């Protein structure tokens, strides 16, 4: 039973000569060697079953991963854990070794056009997938971008993750919510349960931002200062973008603000390609109805050098209340493939 940092990261024999990588949200993230396959694999060591909302995340993204089959979204190559559930206490998801995340990487180091423009194709290519079996990411930001060190982009953590539902985004002013405050659109703080696509496009226009300048483009210190932050940029909602809010305490927030001018792309960004500040105008759109979606943004002249639709696949098959006694039964059952 291998120890790293103090702690059982139980994988062999496969799995040897571990090396610590950093902390995931359950539990260390260690690089290993696979004697089978002949190559190191990250793994990550997971321990949810004490609370339901960690077995709730946990079994979201076992579940999508294994069913998502995508070049830009990592994959599952293996699942280890204990043969029963009475000894179950952790599972370890096996995937792809990556170099770095973008996150990391935009600490230090300035993106060519090139890479922008590459990345972002590869960021909207994953994307388009996701969207097109009715999912949900949720929680995209630039540590859930996985490179590696040819620069492949995957993307990860479907933790937060969920089921399109439209019909039933509408909510109050101020309703509190679970992903990353620096990504989330600004209807999130108005209206909006994030139940619809427009939420993801909104946080690539912020990775799209970020990647111009190594900074995040709206770095809210706290839930409505994140909405300041946006429309410090956007300037006012217009009189029609307003109309479609129709919650009087939202509205009547937004009606008593002072009116701020819009500050042009190209000041905030004076080196980028003009091309892509009007994808990332777009992307950034505060009426989430006129949000750009996935596959207009794949067909923007700022990715006309990769963009072909045959080449960026769909879903063959498009996809709260549980005790964490279920839940572990289920996590069980999701990962019995890989038993053996
Ligand atoms: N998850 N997580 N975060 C903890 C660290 O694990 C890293 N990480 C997550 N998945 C992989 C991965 N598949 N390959 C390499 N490093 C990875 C991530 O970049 C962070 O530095």
């Amino acid at each position: 039973p291998e120890m790293v940092r103090g702690q059982v990261f139980d994988v062999g024999p496969r799995y040897t000569n571990l090396s610590y990588i950093g902390e995931g949200a359950y539990g260390m993230v260690c690089s290993a060697y696979d004697n089978l396959n002949k190559v190191r694999v990250a793994i990550k060591k997971i321990s949810p079953f004490e609370h339901q909302t960690y077995c709730q995340r946990t079994l979201r993204e076992i579940k999508i991963l294994l069913r998502f089959r995508h070049e830009n979204i990592i994959g599952i190559n293996d699942i280890i854990r204990a043969p029963t559930i009475e000894q179950m206490k952790d599972v370890y998801i096996v995937q792809d070794l990556m170099e770095t995340d973008l996150y990391k990487l935009l600490k230090t180091q300035h993106l060519s056009n090139d890479h922008i423009c590459y990345f972002l194709y590869q960021i909207l290519r994953g994307l388009k997938y996701i969207h097109s079996a009715n999912v949900l990411h949720r929680d995209l930001k630039p540590s859930n971008l996985l490179l590696n060190t040819t620069c492949d982009l995957k993307i990860c953590d479907f933790g937060l993750a969920r089921v399109a539902d439209p019909d039933h985004d509408h909510t109050g002013f101020l309703t509190e919510y679970v992903a990353t405050r620096w990504y989330r659109a600004p209807e999130i703080m108005l209206n909006s349960k994030g139940y619809t696509k427009s939420i993801d496009i909104w946080s690539v226009g912020c990775i799209l931002a970020e990647m111009l300048s190594n900074r995040p483009i709206f770095p809210g210190k706290h839930y409505l200062d994140q909405l300041n932050h946006i429309l410090g940029i956007l300037g006012s909602p217009s009189q029609e973008d307003l109309n479609c809010i129709i919650n009087l305490k939202a509205r009547n927030y937004l009606l008593s603000l002072p009116h701020k001018n819009k500050v042009p792309w190209n000041r905030l960004f004076p080196n980028a390609d003009s091309k892509a500040l009007d994808l990332l105008d777009k992307m950034l759109t505060f009426n989430p109805h006129k949000r750009i979606e996935v596959e207009q943004a794949l067909a923007h002249p700022y990715l006309e050098q990769y963009y072909d639709p045959s080449d960026e696949p769909i879903a063959e098959a498009p996809f709260d209340d549980l005790p964490k006694e279920k839940l572990k039964e289920l996590i069980f059952e999701e990962t019995a493939r890989f038993q053996p």
